[PDB]
């Protein structure tokens, strides 16, 4: 009944040439169930699971976070869910999250989750090798990395769970309603950004620092290698046009339209959100998603749930709904 | 082990009146889970069932229908739902159906549901007699009649799943855009409406009648006693603006800003609808009640599902979803005394 | 060593003829340290504290909460503070709070605190009935109320420490910048906000109620009777101008140059703000009410602490700062 | 039981070059606690203590001054404190008093302090080497030393008390507002500012030319090596705008956007001043500089106190304040093991 959690490093070649100093080997963290041992010719679904801006892999594996090893030690003991391999790699780079986002200043970190990550676990555990058998699901930054990972290669990942995520669109605290913009485009250097954000404000900042790099990079720009969707003009914030519409071009909400059929290839979608999601761009543009995907008849399952905030319920949300949709939508025969 | 399903006439005073012929007292379905009888001081909560447009609770009850005696009671030996009691009433009447809708004509079929059912349930089988224990269901016509009964009884009904609602709003074929509109407009007599619908067109024209009597009735008007929503000039249909706004404020989608409130009180909310829903109307506005419920920031599930007509994988979404769905939102025991205290304001 | 919580009715005559169904009855909590069943002729500073929006003094007194009993059992016999009276009144009333403030709609709440309930208090328990020894202190909403209170009445209460205090002034999400207010002016009737609120912006509604019926009320407006500070048109948000300056009339950043002199009376003054504050009015307008009273060259204490959020080291305050406050600035000598 | 005040010339290389005659070896006091001699495993925080101008460590160690010696043997005796080595440096300088500042013409006096002096007392005495353990405080000009050698090497003092500090802005007394300026500028030798000040001209003529020193020296310009920030034209008073240009950029209230980042690395940070402060700029500037942190949301402590002057309650603002500041802020143990998992990221 007791599974085992690794940690191990691996190749990261798809970072190469990233201008931020981040290495071209990264470590991840990889669930086997309890059967691994006991049962050596079994092979097994993968489910990957992306943390959040600022976060680690840590948010999934630490005793004191959601401890997933006791967590599916106990849900697949229990009956609760078949037994899945579960992969949850690091995202974090120099400016605390590279957004799972292939860029010129970051790094192809898009390609490292689809191509390096998949291709390394597959190559080393005992994976059923089928994007029927591949979930992928993330909270937050991860939720984001989840949904365009999905959308853009729903041959190699077949269900998405996006739990609260950011960045769907551009509403809310997103906009330039949001007063940290104004402080954003004034930074000077990378000393103003270097230490772990200390409030919400700080949080914005270095958000907005990391976004502009994934989404809008300037291999010339100074300091931080970046161009902002927004601009300061006589004290008020506008949009910066072209940069603007690159952020809109990288968002999930406005991407329905052009990727309607290959999210249509996909077994499952659930996207979910708190009531008392605090983040306003959250809780505005995850009911845009599900409305933008019901008037184009897609699939999908959508959920706000009471009493919920940004984080409070996460541990819920995985141990009822997330990992039973993952048995539920995967397919757990081998060839 | 092996529950009941227990078939009886119960009293519908709440019918007294009607126009059409229906009678006062009513047939029910009731299923008791296995433990009923080796279990005297044990006390269940209720999920109520409500079919659909022209059909009755055989859609449950019958072995090649729902089955949901063998549905219960293979869910509950494998325990994927917690032993509970459920309750399908007919709703049918004389225009195949009522919509679970308090109406001059038809009879007060929503005080059928909430008061003459739930009551006698409750003073002849061993019920928790809790809003927090009694949940609401249904398909179609009986998946409005839950959303509506639940958001206008809250304090009767605190969770209600709602599968492929009709009459949710005023969109696609519930419009003038359905041809089926001038043929209505034209009927003569109930005679034309008796047989069981076979085409399409039968099937709206059988229905907008059941619909206009529920909604829109008219006590003075024969051979039907309605009022349409539409009406004909020179040969191209209109809305007949009175009656129409009736049926619009009988639409739950419209309803959202009244009953918030009310809607709030409620601890579980579901909709769903299959993907290749052939009601254009069910399609549409399933997905509109779903964003209207978001930009309310109300809490509720929303699915679009896989490959489903409006009736081919009822029985999926019952054993997947709905069943699951009450075992988890429905209270299974009384309040026990540290949550009475910790349900308290410590603030 | 251990001290004594008593609960009782009061009466509440400053509250008649209120509009709102309220009680002109209130219940209140005293603490009387240990030794005043052993000592009987000694007599005790009376620290009065206030709650915050939507509470009521089980904030204080509860074992889930700050359970007031124990720390201060425990304050005292460890020697940290000396032995005081503590009364913590109930302020709460049908729009979830009063704020303090004599209204024709609410109650003369102004009057409840410094008149029947002080005077109850005196008569009932042996305090020292001096200025010198009475202090008032609150959360939030009762931050408000405590400096209003010691601003008004300097020959009451002597000293004050407004914890993170509630509505100083018109800054950040107490502006038309927060879009609460435009849903709030939409509001039909009271079975809107009748429930506790859910979320946020009910929240905000529910509070913005009750300040309009504490600041501007309207015998006659419906269903609320109030008049809101600001109004829509064209469906923009904007100032509503007699009942705005009535609001700022009542708001103490804009009070220090008229009541300089009697804040002048006052021994001691403390107001702190966590730096994680999320109440952004909050935390704008408690830095500039320290510097409002610097540049008029009153005495008093300000601290940011590092770390802290609306709620989350309001226990750590208490001990670490403000029951120490009150022990070094009330006079504990009976003439 | 008893502390000991011990007293010794330490090297004060960073000294080396001054053109005003000042020794390359300086004398410091340093109190060390009552168990040092019995607990030799033990290791101790450090408190460095700022004089201001015109005076020397006899403000903190002189019996009919601070006593720091009794003073901390009760505090620590009685409880009130924890054990901590407190050391007093002599800052005073040929214009008495260097402000703590690198100058060219006075010497290095804040390398002399974060340098010099630091690693001296880490050597000899039982330190804890962690700026976690090591805070710097002062009165007036030390006030102003203590707040820029904090904000100028947060990875040596974690905690910074500034007692009615000089020197944080332009504003007041220290501006052409005072006739001062008109007499300072007419100086003519070292004779006319060698005696003690007995008067407020001769105290701001003394001082003017010290903090030109420290701010704004001149190699070159005898008599007194300096540039004024200010200059005599028809006989009205101007700014001599490169000397002030670099008094504002010793100055802390316009370096806070500058060195936030270090700010925000120190754990404590207090400023105060009394009521009855009698040099204006120090009261105008005080009211500034925590304004200024709080525009940033930077954590810190602010008190104007009743009754006091600059000086006249120094020892109650020690007794009820400053000390006990340190006792909190300050690191007494090393972190154990709990704590050093504890403080790992989990996210």
């Amino acid at each position: 009944h007791a599974g085992r959690l690794i940690e191990v490093k691996i190749p990261a070649p798809s970072l190469k040439g990233n201008l931020l100093g981040d290495p071209t080997e990264q470590s991840i963290a990889v669930y086997l169930p309890a059967s691994y041992e006991s049962a050596p010719a079994k092979r097994y679904p993968t489910l990957y699971l992306l943390h959040g801006y600022t976060g680690t892999n840590k948010t999934w594996t630490s005793p004191e976070a959601m401890n997933i090893r006791a967590m599916m030690d106990e849900m697949i003991k229990s009956g609760r869910v078949q037994e899945m391999i579960v992969v949850a790699p690091n995202g974090w780079n120099a400016y605390k999250g590279a957004f799972y986002t292939n860029s010129a200043v970051t790094g192809n970190w898009e390609d490292y989750i689809y191509r390096d990550l998949v291709q390394y676990v597959d190559a080393n555990y005992r994976t059923i090798t089928r994007a029927e058998s591949r979930g992928i699901a993330g909270h937050s930054m991860g939720g984001y990395g989840a949904l365009t990972l999905a959308m853009n290669h729903a041959d190699v990942f077949s269900a998405v769970y996006a739990l609260s995520p950011c960045c769907l669109g551009m509403e809310g605290d997103f906009t330039a309603e949001n007063s940290a913009w104004l402080k954003t485009l004034r930074l000077k250097s990378k000393e103003q950004i270097s230490a772990r954000p200390r409030s919400l404000e700080e949080f914005y900042q270095n958000a907005f620092v990391a976004l502009s790099a994934a989404f809008s990079p300037n291999l010339t720009r100074a300091p931080f290698f970046v161009d902002f969707p927004y601009q300061e003009r006589d004290g008020v914030v506008e949009k910066n046009e072209p940069a603007f519409a690159k952020w809109r071009s990288k968002m999930p909400l406005y991407m329905i339209g052009e990727k309607k059929a290959d999210i249509l290839k996909l077994r499952g979608i659930a996207i979910d959100v708190g009531e008392k999601e605090e983040f306003s761009h959250i809780r505005i543009t995850t009911g845009q998603f599900s409305k933008a995907l019901s008037e184009q008849n897609i699939p999908h399952m959508f959920e706000i749930y009471q009493g919920g905030t940004h984080n409070n319920k996460v541990r819920q949300r995985l141990e009822t709904r997330l990992l039973q949709f993952f048995s539920e939508k995967l397919d757990f025969t081998n060839p």
